[PDB]
């Protein structure tokens, strides 16, 4: 099943695109619930982390490295936080896994 | 020392003890002696990386087995309606031990914002 984020890879509809390579793609959250908001997505389509196969080991890993860089990018510089939701109790919103990555403010605990 | 003094260092040695869930070469899940949630446990190398910001593009493999090994944990312990990973960086993330740790927290619906 297609995804909203499917349509946003595919260039369907806008979002305020950060970065983009052959894999992936980093674009602001449109509902953002921290000053610096944003979503790194693969361009395959894993619906959720749960099914992730061991050959995505790498491209998972390239969501975080991608992450780390335009949090950077952002001006960062005191930290951030990365999530992951995963299923309902997970809170996941989307069918298409995204790593969320905040800052711009003080993220406390728990993290939800 | 391989992997370094912090905490988490110590407990890929065996020196300080912690509730272990599984370990491979690369790896070692173990349970949060703080749970925020029902479960509550953490994946973290055993190479030692002090911060997310500072990890290599050659780290690539192993942070995406930190996201692997903690998805097939939380099936191994009923996660089955779900489940939140997080990485916490520096002040703001409120990163408390520098040698990076993967949150998988489940058992109880999870809210948003993440903190």
């Amino acid at each position: 099943g297609d995804t909203i984020f499917g349509k946003i890879i595919r260039k369907e509809i806008p979002a305020k695109i950060i970065f983009e390579d052959d894999r992936c793609l980093a674009f602001h959250d449109i509902s953002p619930q921290a000053p610096t908001h944003f979503l790194v997505i693969p361009k395959k389509h894993i619906s959720q982390i749960s099914v992730a196969e061991d050959d995505d080991e790498s491209l998972l890993g390239h969501l975080m490295i991608v992450g780390k860089k335009c949090a950077a990018d952002l001006g960062l510089n005191k930290g951030y936080r990365m999530v992951v939701n995963e299923g309902s109790d997970g809170g996941q919103s989307v069918y298409h896994v995204h790593l969320h990555v905040l800052g711009g403010r003080q993220m406390h605990w728990p993290p939800g």
